[PDB]
DNA sequence: AGGCTAGCCTGCA
DNA sequence: TGCAGGCTAGCCT
């Protein structure tokens, strides 16, 4: 199972409750990418940590947030926190790489959630 | 508070969990009627049991059901059970009065939830 | 019949 | 003004 494999790459120490939510977050993404033929691309990006992977996109919602098991957040933040930066505070601490065509900031119809298409930045000064 | 007053007219015996759900049902209806200026009419129908009150309408959903908290049901059944018949089992046991212009069965854009616009009927079975 | 969530509304910083 | 969280109609199983 792809879900369990992807969960093995999860960052940080999680308690019982967070482990269950994290599993739901991965399941939710796996369902969306399976219908658009983007699942293999997610496995490649996560399991190899490769920046030279395609955009991994999901439809953008009106307010940009994604709800998973009663929790709401920005999906690129959710998946960057899960697989790269467990203490990631907000979207203000993420900047997309130059080659990311569907970065969150672009506000296109689709949003890229490939964590290796983002870089962590210090909280903006101004 | 109109919620506490309308809840005083609630029928049946309720435990702690049902009491909280019933309060949510009344709150949910009060919110909807406040925006359409029909709250005073609900107070009138519930406190006077007058069949000669206007239709108390809420927008009709695609499947007819209403969700209050995490429970789904037919809204005229919900509010008829709350204020008139606590052992009302289904919509099949209810029929709208002749003067009800927005009866559930009519399937109009708006649905009447005035309990005094409905009567109990023999179960079709 | 019942579960999940995007959109809607709302109060807070 | 953005940000956060409650509620539920529409959609799905
Ligand atoms: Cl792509
Ligand atoms: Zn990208
Ligand atoms: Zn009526």
């Amino acid at each position: 199972m792809i879900v369990k494999r992807l969960l093995g790459w999860k960052k940080g120490e999680q308690n019982g409750q967070e482990e269950k939510w994290c599993e739901k977050a991965v399941k939710s993404l796996v369902k969306k990418l399976k219908k658009t033929g983007q699942l293999d691309e997610l496995e490649k990006a996560i399991t190899t940590q490769n920046v030279n992977t395609k955009c991994i996109t999901i439809p953008r919602s009106l307010d940009g947030r994604l709800q998973v098991s009663h929790r709401k957040g920005l999906p690129h933040v959710i998946y960057c926190r899960l697989w790269r930066w467990p203490d990631l505070h907000s979207h203000h601490e993420l900047r997309a790489m130059e080659l990311c065509e569907f970065a969150f900031n672009m506000k296109k119809d689709e949003v890229c959630v490939n964590p290796y298409h983002y870089q962590r930045v210090e909280t903006p000064v101004l």
